[PDB]
Order: C-alpha cells, then sequence, then structure tokens
C-alpha cells in the first residue's frame, strides 16, 4: 500500500505501548491483591501459610529481578567470563556493558532513599531480634525479615546506582520487573501505613481517657510498634518514605523504557543566618521540653511552647509569602528542566500533611465538645497555620521550581535566594522538629496545661509522610538550579 | 536584555500554570477536608449544624458557579439586554456569545451522565419523600436534598451541553469553578461509597449467619439504603458513576483552560447475532431465577445457574482473546484520536471490578474455612474468571482503541469487527446482568444449594463502578472509529 501500513505488532511504538500497558495492568492487579490481603483479617490469623507464601513470593520475585539485572545488564562481566569458558571447552551469547548515564532521581532523593532504607533495615532487624527472643514467633518470621532486609538493601543499591542501568536491554523483562518492584514498594507502604494506623486507636483511646480524667466534673502488625515506644513510629514512617521513593524511582525507570555547575553560595548569607536562628530556636525548644520535667509541667511554659510552634509555622509561611513576592521578578523556564518524580513526591507529602492536620483539628474539636468548650483554641490555630504553611509552601516550591534567573537584573541581583536558603534551612529544622514531635507524647502529658496548649496530643493520626524532607530536596534543587548562571 | 526576559507574572504560560496550580491545590484541600468530614463520626451526630453548612456551601458554590457560567458565558443574551437597558436610561460592559465546539466527552459518556444523573435525582427525591414522611428528619434535610437535586440537574445540563461553553472567558474564575465542581463530585462519590459500605457489614453478617445455620454440626448514611431493599444499591452506584463522570468531564474542561461519518454497519452481522444469542441466554437466566421460586431452590438448577455465569464470563474472555488475535493485523494510530477521559474512567471501573472480585474471593475462602472446606469451589472459579475477563477486556479495549484499519487488506476485510460488535452487545448484557445481581440476594438465598453454587452471596462488598457501561462506550467508540474508512 504505502508507508505506515504494517501490522502493529511490528510497529515499535505499538509494541512498546503494549508491553507498557501489560506491565502496568500486572502491577495494578498485584497492588490491588496486596491491599486486599493486607486489609483482610483472615490472612494474618488463619491463612498464615498463604500470607507467608505471598510475602516471600513478592520479595523473592523482586530479588530474582534484581539478580537478573545485576548479572545481565549492570555487571555482565562474570556472565561474559562464564560464556567465554563455556565456548572454550564446554559448549561450541556474550553481553556488553552498555553503561548509561540516565540519572533518574535527584541526588538528594537518592541520599534520602539510602538513609530511609537504612532506617527501615534497622527496623526489620529489630523485629528479627524480637522474634528471635520470642517463642510465639516461628521460623517463617525469620525468613520474612531476612528476605525483607535483603530486598531493601539490594533496592537501596539499585536506587542509588540507577544511572548505570541500561533499561534498553531486555526491555520487556525490565518493564515487568520494574512494575513488580513498584508493586512490592506500594505493598510495603500499605503494610506499614496499616501498621501505623494500629497505634492511632491506642493513642486516641489514651487521649480520651487523659482528657476525661482532667476535665471530669467541669490489617498489618509489627511487634516493635507497641514494644519500642514511639521510636517505632519514626522507623515506620522512614520505611514508608523509603518505599514511596523506591516506587517513584522504579516508575521513572519503567517510563524510560523504549525511549531512545559549582556551588554558587553567593547571595546566601542573610537567609542562612536567619535559618541558623530558626534552627537554634527550634533546638532550644526541643531541649527545654525534653530535659526539663519542670518546664513541661508548668502552664506558663506549655503556653510558651505552643506559641513557639505557632511562631515557627507562621515564620515559615511568611517566608514563603515574601519569597513569592520577591521572586515575582524572575523568568519562566525556557524548557522543562526536572522530573515529575519530585513534584509527585512533594504532592504526596502535602496530602499526608493536610490529612494529619485535618485529623488533628477534628480530634481537637471532638475533645472540646466533650468538655463544654473549656479548652483554649491554640492547638486548633497551630494546626490550621501548619496546614496553610504546607499548602503555601508546596505552591511556592512548584512555582519557583518552574522559575529561572534569565534577565540581567535577576542575575546581578538574586531575588528570593535569601528566602530560598532560609526556607531550606527551616525545612530541615522542621523535619527534625516533626521527628521530635513523634516522641513528644512519649514523655507523657501528665501536665493539665499540656491538654490545653500542646497540639501534638491531639494529633492521634499517623504522620505517613516526610513532607519536610521532600520540601528540603526540592528547595535545594531550586537553590542550585533557579539561581544558576544559566 | 533580549527576548523572553520579562517577569513570569506577565508571561501567559507562567500565569496560566500558576492559576492551574492554585485551583488544583484548592480542589485537593477541599477533597481532603470533605473526606475527613465524611469519615468523622462526630460531624454527623454532634456537629450537625456544621455538617449541614458544609453540605449547603459545597452545593451552593457549585450552583453559584453554574449560574455565573449560564449568565455570563453560555447565554450572555439577558446580560447584554440588561446592560443595554442600563446604558439606555440608568447608567451612562457587553458580553459576546463566542459559542465553541469543544466537545470534551464522548456522546455515550454524556448520555450515560444524563441517565445516571436522572437516577441519582430519583434517589434524592426518594430520600426527600422519606424525610417528609419522617418526623425525626427536620427542615435542614429538605434543604440538603433540594440543593442536591438542583445541583445534579444543572450539572446534567452542563455536562450534556459542554460544547457551547467557551472556557477561554473568565479563565481564572472558570478554573476555580471547575475545580470546585470536581471537589463536589468527588465529595458526592465518597459520600455515597461510604454509604454503600454500610450495607457491606449488614450483608456480611447476614451471610455469616446464613452460612452457619446451613453448615452447623457438619461515615455517610442514606435512609433509603436500609429502607428500599437492594434497589437503593443500584441507585447509589448510579449516583457514584454520575459523580465520577461529572468529575472527569469537569477535569477535561479545566485542563482545556488557557489552550488556544455515517454508521458503517457493514461487517457487523455474525457478531451481532452472537451478541443477540448472548443477550437471550442472559435474559432467560435472569427470568428463570426471578419468576420461578422452584428453580432458585433446587440444587440442579442452582448448579446450572452458576455454570451459566461462568459460561458468560468465559465466552466474553474468549471473545477478547480472539479479538486480539484477529486484530493483530491492524495498524497503529498515526496520531492521537481520543481523550484520556474514557481511559481513566475505564481503568477506575477495572479497579472497582478487581476489588469486588478480590473481596468476594476473600469472603468465599473465609467461609469455606469455617465449614471445614465442604463447599464447592465453583463461586471462586466464577470470581477468578470474572476478574481475568475484566482485566483482559480492559487491555483489549485500550490496545484496540489505539488501533486503526489503514491497510487495504484491513479495509476490504475488517479483522475483529465481528468480535467488537459481539463484545459491545455482551457488555450491554453484562451491564444489565450486574444490575440484576445487585437484586439477586433480595430474593433470599434460603436454598442451601445457593450457598454452594451461587457466587453473588459471597460478594458482600459494594460494586462501586459501572465497568460494563464504560466498556460498552469504549467499544462503541472503537467500532465507530477503528473500522472507519480513515
Amino acid at each position: 500500500h504505502e508507508l505506515y501500513r504494517r501490522p502493529w505488532i511490528h510497529e515499535p511504538r505499538a509494541t512498546n505501548f503494549f508491553v507498557r500497558l501489560i506491565t502496568s495492568l500486572y502491577a495494578l492487579i498485584l497492588t490491588i491483591i496486596s491491599l486486599v490481603v493486607e486489609v483482610s483479617p483472615t490472612w494474618r490469623t488463619d491463612m498464615w501459610l498463604a500470607e507467608t507464601i505471598f510475602y516471600i513470593s513478592m520479595y523473592g520475585v523482586g530479588i530474582l529481578f534484581f539478580a537478573y539485572c545485576y548479572i545481565f545488564i549492570i555487571y555482565p562481566g562474570p556472565y561474559n567470563q562464564l560464556i567465554s569458558v563455556l565456548r572454550k571447552y564446554k559448549i561450541i551469547f556474550i553481553m556488553q556493558s552498555q553503561h548509561n548515564g540516565e540519572g533518574a532521581g535527584t541526588l538528594y532523593l537518592r541520599l534520602g532513599a539510602l538513609f530511609f532504607g537504612s532506617v527501615g533495615i534497622v527496623l526489620f532487624g529489630l523485629e528479627l531480634f524480637l522474634c528471635i527472643e520470642n517463642v510465639a514467633c516461628k521460623k517463617v518470621a525469620i525468613a520474612k525479615m531476612i528476605v525483607a532486609i535483603v530486598f531493601t538493601f539490594i533496592q537501596m543499591h539499585f536506587i542509588f546506582c540507577n544511572s548505570k542501568i541500561t533499561v534498553n536491554s531486555s526491555r520487556k523483562i525490565v518493564a515487568f520487573g520494574m512494575m513488580h518492584l513498584i508493586s512490592v514498594n506500594l505493598w510495603t507502604w500499605f503494610r506499614f501505613v496499616l501498621a501505623k494506623q494500629e497505634a492511632k486507636a491506642h493513642k486516641k483511646a489514651q487521649l480520651k481517657q487523659t482528657f476525661r480524667k482532667y476535665y471530669s466534673s467541669s490489617a498489618s502488625r509489627l511487634f516493635a510498634l507497641e514494644h519500642f515506644g514511639d521510636v517505632a513510629t519514626f522507623l515506620t514512617t522512614c520505611i514508608v518514605e523509603y518505599s514511596l521513593i523506591g516506587a517513584a524511582i522504579m516508575f521513572i525507570l519503567w517510563k524510560s523504557i523504549g525511549q531512545n555547575m559549582r556551588i554558587d553560595c553567593s547571595s546566601s548569607s542573610t537567609g542562612l543566618f536567619a535559618g541558623i536562628i530558626f534552627l537554634i530556636g527550634s533546638l532550644v525548644s526541643m531541649g527545654m521540653y525534653t530535659i526539663f520535667e519542670s518546664l513541661r509541667n508548668s502552664s506558663g511554659a506549655q503556653l510558651v511552647f505552643g506559641i513557639v510552634d505557632l511562631s515557627l509555622f507562621s515564620i515559615a509561611l511568611g517566608a514563603c509569602i515574601i519569597g513569592l513576592w520577591r521572586m515575582r521578578h524572575l523568568q519562566y523556564r525556557l524548557h522543562a528542566h526536572g522530573e515529575v518524580i519530585d513534584e509527585i513526591l512533594l504532592i504526596i507529602g502535602l496530602i499526608g500533611e493536610i490529612l494529619y492536620c485535618a485529623v488533628g483539628i477534628d480530634v481537637f474539636i471532638t475533645c472540646r465538645r466533650s468538655a463544654d468548650l473549656t479548652v483554649s483554641a491554640l492547638p486548633a490555630f497551630v494546626f490550621v497555620i501548619r496546614m496553610i504553611q504546607v499548602v503555601v509552601q508546596a505552591a511556592f516550591i512548584l512555582t519557583t521550581s518552574r522559575l529561572r534567573c534569565l534577565s540581567k537584573y535577576s542575575m546581578k541581583y538574586k531575588p528570593g535566594k535569601e528566602i530560598i536558603t532560609f526556607l531550606l534551612v527551616s525545612n530541615v529544622t522542621l523535619f527534625v522538629f516533626h521527628t521530635f514531635e513523634g516522641m513528644k507524647s512519649s514523655f507523657g502529658f501528665s501536665s493539665k496545661a499540656a491538654t490545653q496548649y500542646n497540639y501534638i496530643i491531639y494529633a492521634v493520626g499517623p504522620l505517613l509522610v516526610f513532607y519536610r524532607f521532600h520540601s528540603s530536596a526540592c528547595l535545594a534543587e531550586i537553590w542550585k538550579h533557579t539561581y544558576s548562571t544559566k
């Protein structure tokens, strides 16, 4: 006939789309089945053998795909040596390195993946220790923890070294493996957010009892959650953040299938000093709350401590507003210069933060209704300011990540760079502050003043996201890209 | 300096992206807050005034935006007349029609939106009748139902007549309104899927009791759900499907902001006859199960009835397989020729169908464990075949929607057109069959044979999606586009 009149099976675009679609559908089926299995209560108690087989199978297929990659794509050296020996005096195909430079994720994202994977492996090892010291747990728990640790470590190495992967080899096998890795990461994320939700009920009940005794008369489970205090909450949010990052990186790698300067610390001083002041204030607040039992029990102090949190969030929000106003002078990007991975992860962190704040606000009101509204509304104000701050900061981060300093005025004068530096430092301090807040109720709020000024006790919902880490990574990318010479 | 060195506030692309981002964030915040409010148990019981205010506010802002559109964009006639009178002898700006032809959604999608919106308005009117006959309900329920009906009717008209909307007018106002409409539609969808989940617990408990008595010794709530039997389930899935379609249409309209043949029934006979045979078999099965109490109580019959369902799903799956094999000869699309709206809705229906089937399989096993595995595994096989059929059909629909008949052989001979016609007819019959299945447990499974062959009783989970309607719409689009002369 004419050109482009061949069967779609021979068309590279059509068959690439078909493999893409098949792998995506397979992932979707696995993720839905994993969610159904995890929620189901008859799979953790009765069908323990089936649940163990599913767990071992998910991690084992992940490890098999990782081994296939390391042997046949990333490091085909030993395979080439074996194939040469076979040809020498055994039998009578060779692979090539073909190393690439497709760095999918940002360096900050991969470093965070390393840190969170290490913390998750620490959590897995702690479970393993608990199940070793326990007789209730059996040999299958040992295998589950070991295979989880092995998969997590191998995926840490794969994520960090995701540039030397040449996905154009074994395209369909790599697509299926990437989708299985996404399914495994999402299944781990769902497992550990269901585990995090178990502590929500206990915290809620404890809060209701503590509230009542002070205002009266006017299906996944990890043993460390309820054994190692509230540190297990930090470990579990670390592992869910690691799983989210890994799933995003694997999705970027899977999407790439089939598709053919120096630190400029200039104009980063006034913001850096303000960021250091923010860090010093946050650290002083954390230390005063932690080491001084007298301070955490007084009402003056608990008022001042809550005012400190409100001031921190208000200062961050005002910094974002001033940054938008100053950076209004910048220029839009001439062409794309980023991966949607960072935006997607930041939006997921934003969703988690808004959910956390809304649940806290709902619990706060609930509690105030049960006490005839005798509680100061400062915790509600802190929650609302936190939600407004995270929303405005997400908008600011996206807008300024799509901004550049192209004009001569925007080059000699850097509008907002001080604000960007301050926001990056303050986001690191808010990350460590939110880590501390997960252990604030470990001290014990025996202070009646804590029931009327401290807002952490009202946040019984789990914090499933590290929005501050993703915000810091995006802000560092903005700082190093938006204010660059080009 | 040079070109493209102006502030991003003046850059049309940058400010369009900024308005897009702000409206998307606003929608996200509203949807998260709506989900938190609906799940919260203290908003339906204690904070009834706050819940009513939120309900009325969401629907009222939707209606205000709709009125603004109808007055100032779609039908600016009366506004022009008023503005002319003002200029005549009152004061001393005119709007223009600027009607467009941007048909966002498919005709089948808009017709389904009309049908489902009508059914949802019927459900709202039934509630209104119940609350009128009830003294427990107060005047606020009247207002809630009335405003829901008004919003649903206006959005029906807006969705059907979404071509004459010129979104390029009042770009930012229309963006905010489209995002508020998406938030309202998602909030309605979440409300009614939470309502559908309430019947899940009752059905599960009833199934456990009925199973036990036959094998012993070897936060949203709608009053019609538990009052009008299982017809309320059909009405509620109709309203959730309408809300999903409306949200998708509004998203397409919002995405369009800022961006500057005859029926060929040839070669559609053998498939049409097979589709008619499929319809006749399905209707005979439905009638025999409905009108004959003797048949629905016998074991021979209940076995044969389940075998009929298995045969229907197996025939549909085999039709999809044969269609892929035959249409392998077709040609890939030269360029895009569809809106992601249909693909997104089909994938959501697929997710819902897989969730339904997986929950049914989980319940089936659970039940068999409680009876020492004395139940035939036919219901599990039916569920598995249904899930496989829907997955394979989704893959087939997407692949063949990205296919064309460009070669001369693919023109004179139409590969798969018979299969496409048969699949469309059989999907209409499976739609009516799944509608019937929602009323199959209304008869009452007093037949012990129903507890061992009929698989509907094990599907205690709600069917939240009309996957068959979306499949029929996509298949009709394929039939009218893939096998066209061009």
